[PDB]
């Protein structure tokens, strides 16, 4: 249900690499992973 953190990290990047074709998408995925990553684990 909760799923492990390492799965979450791959999720933000997966979308990021697939849509990396467009520059704007890179910004949205980087922002999504940046915020999502912190939510996954604020520490480090």
């Amino acid at each position: 249900g909760m799923q492990d953190p390492q799965q979450q990290y791959h999720r933000c990047q997966r979308r990021c690499q697939i849509q990396e074709q467009s520059p704007e998408r890179q910004r949205q995925c980087q922002q999504r992973c940046e915020r999502q990553y912190k939510e996954q684990q604020g520490r480090e």
